[PDB]
């Protein structure tokens, strides 16, 4: 995609220092995260629109027995038939609502 601007780098770096924003709404502190693009990798400002997510909320489906205890622990990118944007939203919040939560936590004006 498009290389980030300096302002995008500053924002992304702030977001990337947060624990998983989806786990956080469930009271769980998951601090090993990667950034997830909500709105692609090319449009202006797209790199400001990223969520810090744990491995299980980003790309990996946890074992079913684990999801029985943590049913909201589903990846925003489907892994087989587990997760995807719609199921992730159902069990958490929309991506843009989580982005607002992340901005609040990182003390970024929004
Ligand atoms: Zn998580
Ligand atoms: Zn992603």
């Amino acid at each position: 995609g498009r290389t980030p601007t300096a302002e995008e780098r500053r924002i992304a770096n702030a977001l990337g220092a947060l624990p998983c924003i989806a786990c956080y709404m469930h009271g769980v502190i998951s601090n090993e995260v990667s950034l997830h693009h909500i709105a692609g990798r090319t449009a202006p400002g797209c790199h400001k629109k990223q969520l810090p997510l744990c491995r299980w909320h980003h790309q990996h489906a946890a074992p079913a027995e684990v999801r029985e205890k943590y049913p909201w622990l589903v990846p925003v990118h489907a892994d087989g038939v587990v997760g995807g944007k719609k199921e992730f939203t159902l069990l958490n919040k929309s991506e843009m609502e989580l982005l607002a939560d992340a901005y609040e936590m990182a003390n970024i004006m929004h």
